[PDB]
């Protein structure tokens, strides 16, 4: 299930969390824009790269700290209002999260494995509506 899933990506963040936002700018290329840096990159060449490797794991693992402090997927209200605050995020708005989300679904049901794809479907869902709630555009 959403646990077991949370172990998994834990298990071997660096690659997951590498994986998984390559999935999310080739699926979205206009989402570069907030990453001005990444643009005209291949994959191999993103991942060479120092800021990307560091930064995509950091996302992950405060990611998975939200989803290990989920009740039933529903994440705290405190993890929305942090996401909403931090400088970083000051440019976004929900259909940036929208979008992570939908690609990380997309690469789980594509992937070899058993992870709960529904689980994490709601989990972005519910995120997205905590983000609103706390105060994102
Ligand atoms: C649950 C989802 C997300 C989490 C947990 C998260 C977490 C983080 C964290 C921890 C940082 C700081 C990392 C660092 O400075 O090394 C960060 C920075 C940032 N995040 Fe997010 N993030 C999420 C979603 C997004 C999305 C969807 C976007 C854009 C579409 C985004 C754009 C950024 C940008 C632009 C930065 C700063 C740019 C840079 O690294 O130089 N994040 N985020
Ligand atoms: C905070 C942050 C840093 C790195 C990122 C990558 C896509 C490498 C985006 C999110």
């Amino acid at each position: 299930g959403f646990k077991q899933d949370i172990a998994t990506l834990r298990g071997d963040l660096r690659t997951y969390a590498q994986d998984i936002f390559l999935a999310f700018l080739n699926k979205y290329p206009d989402e570069k824009r907030n990453f001005k840096n990444y643009v005209g990159k291949s994959d191999q060449e993103l991942k060479s790269m120092a800021k990307f490797g560091d930064h995509t794991e950091k996302v992950f693992n405060l990611m998975m700290e939200v989803a290990d402090r989920a009740t039933d997927c529903v994440p705290l209200a405190s993890d929305a209002s942090t996401l909403v605050q931090m400088k970083q995020h000051s440019g976004l708005t929900t259909g940036n999260f929208e979008k992570l989300f939908v690609a990380l679904v997309e690469y789980m049901r594509a992937s070899g494995q058993s992870f709960d794809s529904q689980s994490w479907d709601r989990f972005g869902k519910n995120l997205v509506s905590a983000l609103s709630s706390a105060g994102m555009k």
